[PDB]
């Protein structure tokens, strides 16, 4: 940086510090990830400047020949990626591209079906303190309580009582492939729409290690930020026919200006994911989150569902008499990011939870290989049996720094 | 940039592109403005890898020390300027500034008092494709046919007949000074809140330039990019007594997690925006944009409402046999940027309509003075009153790189 030190010493104090933070500490929260260089260059352009309303071609304001450029390499590369007939990359957030697809095929008081909160599900997929649970009537469908994998039984049976106008599948803390084909059945059986929200998995279904929900969804939202690796940001996927309303949802629905200097950083994230070396990262994430899973259930912790088949990993803390919250406290004094997390049928509030969330999207992004699992493991098995234990935690402290540097 | 152009030519050349437009044309768009180089800085750090949900000391997930500090100086500097009791500065664009103040206070189906979207209302102030239109019932209140000045006999006879639960004053293209104090008299008569959209005039707000809404509105929404001359996104500014519900509006409400490399650019651009110079910026951007009205007028153009109070003005080009569209399309061939834009009681659609809207906060920011606005004002005459004469349009090009450089 050049120019933001000079101008101002406070905000760029805090940014070093931060950055600082970002390779000191061992991340582990399942969403985040590191951006590369040149995808932050994209976001910190002159792009920003630039008013585009409407779409490549089709906008409410001259000099948008080289910003529709962009636009249409970031559509372009998504669509290549998944497979998408259409995209819209102008969604601000996954929150947003969530609120255009309700925009779009529902009306008020319109009753969604989606994963129960405390089983999986996202913020945006019913919370009553969320936009989607106040405009929406949502009815939720469960994992089983001993295999914690999605019951579909389940989510037939409710499908079918509450006769829903659109089925929501996808997590943000759910460690098992999800069966697409499935949930667009029962949609079927019903005739409700099916939107996949792929936010977390997004990386792993570019790379062929989830199966990809385009061709069995009517609507696909993501976040360009988790395992994809790109900036922070929303995107939308569907088929030809509802390419018009989705993105009349966006715009003149929901949004207004699109920020143009984050869909070059978007286009230039999709440009990294459609190169070989992506798909080896990727397998990295999956292989490390299974080898984590493995040396976890080594140190004598229990997991939910028994284990992952993606990027998260969910321990169910029960069994060592602790809460979510007591976990990431003290893993935090060691230098340790988790998230506390509530575990299927959890007896505790969303606020204290049995469990911690675990993902391995960063760590790998950063090199760490199944040898660093294994100690990652090891800390974290040290820590949590030794909450009341000084030594224990700046033994702790040392081995985070030694994996680090 | 280093890494962008060897990681990706195609993203890197467009942007590149972009620059160089933004450089060689005369940008009169009234809502845009270039930013400073510590701004983009800001916007392209690795604060985009952070998930930060919640509030400064209030957040749901560890490590959000030096992001906290980041969106406190924002917070902060916000009220400084403003005078504000509260500041939310996580909005990712005027649309959710505005969504979320209209989440907070309204039900769905409740009526909604606005600006006429054809005399300057903005497309969140009711438009029917818009979700504000689509989730509320909005009736507007019009300008004079003549002065078109806000008609506040039409504002209170408006709000007395349909008991608005909500009243929103400010516009995307009125140029003349709001009464603010008019607004929430009549707000307080029929027992509404008043909202203040000052998204297209908040620099001068800050400068002293134009009275400040924030003592007289319950909620002030604003865009970070227009006069403002910040990166992309919105703010909202309140009491303390509305603060909790504001900010849970934003977030579990309508958003998920913030942009927090975008709030460490809204604190840069707010302490920008309180030295001295930013203020004498600010007074020639209105003095530049009233020397720009009396030359159009000596060139013989009808500016609505007879000149301007602010940043912008818009020319009724009705006189010249023109329509905004072909004004715009014309302009666009000599390298000057405007926007069509209605004009009050237009007897042509918002697609075509009959004026032009201009402002001079980019051209004030790239150092132009008086001198340069009464040449931009010739050039303008030169071009509209001969628009099939190619000799002409060569000569204005000409006169445009001579601006440019
Ligand atoms: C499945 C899923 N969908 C949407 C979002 C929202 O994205 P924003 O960009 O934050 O609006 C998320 C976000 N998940 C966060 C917590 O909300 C996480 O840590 O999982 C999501 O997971
Ligand atoms: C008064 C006013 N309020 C909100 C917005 C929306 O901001 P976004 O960041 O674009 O969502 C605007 C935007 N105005 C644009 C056109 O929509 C302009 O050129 O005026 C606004 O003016």
């Amino acid at each position: 940086m050049k120019y933001l030190p000079q101008q101002d010493p406070q905000v760029f104090a805090a940014i070093e510090q931060e950055r600082k933070r970002q390779h000191a500490k061992i991340e582990l929260i399942a969403s985040e990830n590191f951006v590369s260089r040149a995808v932050m260059e994209a976001q910190g352009s002159v792009l920003t400047n630039k008013y585009a309303e409407g779409y490549p071609g089709r906008r409410y304001y001259g000099g948008c020949e080289y910003v529709d450029i962009v636009e249409e390499l970031a559509r372009e590369r998504a669509k290549q990626l998944f497979g998408a007939e259409h995209a819209n990359v102008q969604p601000h957030s996954g929150a947003q591209a969530n609120m255009a697809v309700y925009f779009t095929v529902l009306e008020h008081g319109d009753t969604v079906l989606g994963m129960n909160l405390s089983h999986g599900g996202h913020l945006t997929h019913g919370s009553p303190v969320n936009f989607s649970g106040v405009q929406y009537n949502f009815v939720a469908y469960g994992v089983d309580p001993e295999t914690h994998v999605i019951d579909y039984d389940d989510v037939r049976e409710k499908a079918r009582l509450h006769r829903p106008k659109l089925i929501v599948a996808a997590a943000s803390a759910y460690p098992r492939i999800i069966d697409f084909a499935k949930f667009r059945e029962i949609a079927d059986e019903v005739g409700a729409y099916l939107m996949v929200d792929m936010a977390h998995i997004a990386g792993l279904v570019a790379a062929g290690l989830h199966p990809n929900p385009v061709p069995y969804a009517h609507f696909v939202t993501t976040t360009t930020h988790k395992t994809l690796r790109g900036p922070r940001g929303g995107m939308i996927l569907c088929q030809e026919q509802f390419a018009k309303q989705i993105d009349k949802a966006i715009f003149p629905g929901i949004q207004g200006g699109p920020l143009m200097h984050v869909i070059a950083a978007k286009a230039v994230a999709f440009g990294e994911a459609l190169q070989d070396d992506f798909k080896a990262y990727a397998k990295r994430v999956v292989d490390n989150a299974k080898r984590l899973a493995s040396a976890l259930q080594n140190e004598g912790f229990t997991l939910v569902s028994g284990g992952t088949d993606n990027h998260l990993l969910l321990v169910d803390l029960r069994p060592q008499q602790l809460t979510g919250k007591t976990a990431e406290k003290v893993l935090d004094e060691v230098g340790i990011t988790v998230n506390k997390n509530t575990i299927p049928y959890d007896p505790e509030s969303p606020f204290v939870t049995s469990g911690i969330r675990i993902g391995t999207a960063a760590v790998t992004t950063r090199g760490f290989g199944l040898e660093e699992m294994d100690e990652i493991a090891a800390i974290i098995g040290l820590v949590l049996k030794n909450v009341g234990s000084e030594q224990a935690l700046e033994e702790a402290r040392q081995r985070v720094a030694a994996l680090t540097d």
